[PDB]
């Protein structure tokens, strides 16, 4: 149950590099005068679909989807450029959903340059208590030329998976994913997700140190069995089949962290969701592998040991934590680490982490919309 909704398309049906197929909004049901514009300028590294073309508007505009009440991935897909004469500079805009702002003097174009992206996805998680999704484009008025756009936007049907431990989410409180690592493995793209179109990303990035530890893959003999309760969707299994540890020298492990640095937004609470799987052969018994995990510099589990949580290899697991990043206007770095506990004298002194999920929780007015990153 999904709408890939291409704005600005042609007439014809177009897949993009996933396979996947993207439809026009030109004469669409989904419209409530805009334009329509390629893009000026291109990039090797966007995708032709949905991002050469763009619906640009020059004052409020309205989608509407007929929807089956229940919770919504909304992904919107934005690449920064010149559209109908106009360029990404002028380009300031918010958009709301209903009581909640998803984002507020929007810049694409300052955005993506200071995370060296090409193109951007923004990724909602809301609720839809009736019939109908409306998602309103409107132009800031503070540049008098100011203009919105979008190239693409997706609504995909979800369970209520990411629902109620700081270092209650439910009905009401919108989310936006930051990010999506598959820790030790491969990018995963949306349609090798478990029908939920979520892109997981190599984790590689975002490791601080020089400490990269080293990747583990689970032996083709193993199977991940997801326990009853546990729905297979929650992750891949190649989520769960991968994962980065320390290596295999004990003093080498004690004297470091093996450490993820992600930009975020200040003002807003955060839900970090860990997944873990014990990948390895060598280990099946309780304190074999017991680490300390570390949220901004502050204990969050103080022994960690999974198979003390799965009772056995193969098993998947996860656990949710919510962070309070401190006061702070702009961006600020959260920090996780991961760091062995000797203790108990475990068998051996390393860490494991297999997959993580960031989520900004929306303030109580409702407001999900951070600042403009600045550039270096």
């Amino acid at each position: 149950e999904k709408i890939l909704l291409n704005c600005g398309g042609g007439a014809s049906n177009l897949t993009d590099t996933d396979n996947r197929i993207w439809i026009s909004d030109v004469k669409s049901k989904f419209l409530s005068d805009s334009k329509t514009s390629p893009a000026l300028t291109q990039d090797p590294s966007v995708p032709e679909v949905p991002y050469m073309t763009a619906r640009v508007f020059r004052s409020p505009f309205t989608y509407t989807f007929p929807v089956a009440s229940g919770r919504k991935f909304v992904r919107l897909y934005f690449y920064p450029n010149s559209y109908d004469g106009l360029n990404a500079t002028n380009s300031l805009f918010s958009v709301s959903f209903g009581p909640y702002t998803l984002l507020k003097n929007f810049s694409a174009s300052q955005t993506a340059e200071a995370l060296t992206y090409a193109f951007i996805i923004k990724e909602f998680v809301v609720n839809v208590e009736g019939g109908t999704l409306n998602m309103t484009f409107t132009p800031e008025s503070a540049p008098s030329n100011a203009y919105a756009f979008v190239n693409g936007i997706e609504v995909t049907s979800m369970p209520d998976m990411y629902s109620s431990t700081m270092v209650t989410i439910d009905n009401s409180t919108a989310l936006e994913n930051v990010y999506r690592l598959n820790v030790g493995g491969n990018d995963i793209s949306p349609s090798a997700d478990t029908g939920l179109y979520r892109s997981w990303y190599d984790d590689q990035p975002y490791i601080f140190g020089a400490g990269l530890g080293i990747p583990e893959t689970a032996d083709p003999n193993m199977t991940i069995k997801y326990p009853t309760g546990t729905p297979t969707y929650v992750a891949p299994v190649d989520v769960y089949s991968t994962a980065r540890s320390m290596g295999p020298t004990a003093q080498i492990n004690l004297n470091y962290n093996l450490t993820w640095i992600f930009s975020i937004d200040s003002g807003f609470t955060y839900l970090v969701r860990l997944h873990f799987c014990e990948v390895s052969s060598n280990i099946t018994k309780i304190n074999q592998r017991v680490f300390t995990i570390y949220l901004n510099n502050q204990t969050a589990e103080p022994e960690a040991d999974v198979i003390a949580w799965t009772s056995s290899n193969g098993v998947p697991f996860h656990k949710d934590y919510v962070v309070n990043p401190p006061e702070g206007n702009g961006q600020q770095d959260l920090w996780l680490a991961l760091h062995p506990n000797p203790v108990n004298k475990p068998e051996y002194y390393d860490s494991l982490l297999n997959g993580v999920e960031i989520f900004k929780m929306n303030t109580s007015d409702g407001n999900l919309a951070g600042t403009n990153p600045i550039p270096g």
